[PDB]
């Protein structure tokens, strides 16, 4: 089975990896092997003297802090946000942009992003008085929750993969990953996609014809945008993996109007099981946030995003067909 899994593996750089039948022939581990192959074809290990056991160690945990009876917001869904962000990072009007040190906040950002996920949106944890809203006072709840997972678990044992770089390095990877993670809190969608728009109607390239970004501001917001568009991305995929992860939040959603309705709570949109319209939502999904966001960043690094695109409007015109 180790052949069979090194050879799907060989497409971690290729939009739509099956990483379903990854997290099958790794035995459950797609956010570990995902993870570290994609740390030697970027060569992250020497950059920045990561021993390969520490970084073994740290993802098999991680990887168990990630709910394995929530149907969404699992490891492989983790292992998914990686893959894409990584081939994200790789377009041709990025080259050479982004350091190694932003390259690994993006990818680590990814990684932890949903840790300790409980399958239920900041809105529901809000409305029931949960310790979680409570600890953090409405604000980003899950968002907040992640960061502070993924953090602590570099303190266990054999766990701290950036403890061979400088405190310099340390400080500015964790400013980093904290403003990219907090940036995939769906309430702040309207304002990422609306600064996205500014960007690219003020874009500036180089004289190699690569995208230019002269401050910090710029470039976490186009990181930020990035793992955003990565979280958002399974539409662009090819259509049987995108109809798995509509199976998976649907099921996520009906759980939580069900506790909703237990509760005695008004139910959340999508998540009444005995009146949902899951052609209709997904139709909804992509016209209003999923095609402006993925429109707006294929402008940003035009033409490298051509045929993602290409394929979110397919499986928009598919969706929509089987309405009628
Ligand atoms: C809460 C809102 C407004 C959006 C969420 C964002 C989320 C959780 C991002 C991943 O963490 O994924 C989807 C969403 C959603 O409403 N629908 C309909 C989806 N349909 C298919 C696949 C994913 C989603
Ligand atoms: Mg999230
Ligand atoms: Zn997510």
């Amino acid at each position: 089975q180790e052949d069979v899994l090194a050879k799907e593996l060989e497409d971690v750089n290729k939009w739509g990896l099956h990483v379903f039948r990854i997290a099958e022939l790794s035995g459950n581990r797609p956010l570990t092997v995902i993870m570290h192959t994609i740390f030697q074809e970027r060569d992250l290990l020497k950059t920045f003297k990561i021993p390969v056991d520490t970084l073994i160690t740290y993802l098999m945990t991680l990887e168990d802090h990630y709910h394995a009876d929530v149907a969404y917001h699992n490891n492989i869904h983790a292992a998914d946000v990686v893959q894409s962000t990584h081939v994200l990072l790789s377009t041709p009007a990025l080259e050479a942009v982004f350091t190694d040190l932003e390259i690994l906040a993006a990818i680590f950002a990814s990684a932890i992003h949903d840790v300790d996920h409980p399958g239920v949106s900041n809105q529901f944890l809000i409305n029931t008085n949960s310790e979680l809203a409570l600890m953090y006072n409405d604000s980003s709840v899950l968002e907040n929750h992640h960061l502070a997972v993924g953090f602590k678990l570099l303190q266990e044992e054999n766990c701290d993969i950036f403890q061979n770089l400088t405190k310099k390095q340390r400080q500015s990877l964790r400013k980093m990953v904290i403003d990219i993670v907090l940036a995939t809190d769906m309430s702040k969608h309207m304002n990422l996609l609306a600064d996205l728009k500014t960007m690219v109607e003020t874009k500036k390239v180089t004289s190699s014809g690569v995208l230019l970004l002269d401050n910090y501001s710029d470039r976490i917001q186009v990181l930020q945008n990035m793992v955003h568009c990565a979280d958002l991305s399974n539409p662009t995929k090819p259509l049987q993996l995108y109809r798995q992860w509509t199976d998976r939040i649907m099921e996520e959603f009906f759980r939580q109007g069900d506790r909703e309705r237990e509760r005695g709570m008004e139910i959340s949109p999508m998540c009444d099981k005995h009146n949902a319209s899951v052609e209709k939502s997904q139709v909804g999904f992509i016209d209003y946030i999923v095609h402006p966001l993925w429109e707006t960043w294929a402008d940003l690094v035009h033409p490298d995003a051509q045929d993602i695109l290409d394929t979110l409007e397919d499986n928009r015109e598919w969706y929509q067909s089987t309405i009628p």
